[PDB]
């Protein structure tokens, strides 16, 4: 059983080479809902641009993390070497690295429960099916939990890898 069950769960993150969607955040600290845009492009790019009055651009390439404060214009650069960080563009050598695979099907969308041992956090991933789309990302950890969720989803578009940049805008700048 555990042989099909990640040759399956791979098939339904492999259905999604990339995407641009708009996402509501909530996270169970303050129960707050925040909004943004995210690209993914396969391999390894996620941009995630949290709106107003969250001031956060993030850029992701590969395990390497952009951190914009758009209220400061101050940077933040770290790696993390975690599975679960760039989850949504990783590569099936990520997910392969992640110590526990598991699929439920729940009125007709599929939902992966990935667990990694070292951060001890899970994360589900809800698809939908007919097309496979990526509705959902639920990360937990011993404590909190933070709920995304995807809408005006295009999937699989061209995207340019010139786009997986911050977009920093002044007066002055043309």
């Amino acid at each position: 059983i555990r042989v099909d069950t990640i040759k399956n769960a791979l098939t339904y993150f492999d259905a999604v080479r990339s995407f641009k969607a708009e996402f509501i955040q909530i996270s169970s600290t303050d129960n707050i809902p925040r909004y943004g845009q995210v690209l993914m492009r396969k391999p390894g790019l996620l941009k995630w641009n949290y709106y107003p009055p969250t001031p956060v651009s993030i850029i992701i390439k590969g395990k390497t993390i952009s951190y914009y404060d758009r209220e400061l214009e101050e940077y933040s650069y770290t790696t993390i070497n975690s599975p679960i960080i760039n989850l949504l563009s990783s590569d099936m050598k990520n997910i392969s690295t992640i110590d526990f695979v598991n699929i439920d099907t729940v009125n007709n969308q599929k939902i992966v429960t990935l667990y990694d041992k070292k951060s001890e956090s899970q994360a589900e991933v809800i698809f939908n099916i007919n097309p496979i789309t990526i509705v959902g990302l639920n990360i937990s950890n011993p404590d909190s939990t933070t709920s995304i969720q995807f809408y005006n989803i295009s999937s699989n578009i061209p995207i340019d890898k010139a786009e997986f940049k911050h977009d920093i805008s002044h007066y002055y700048s043309e």
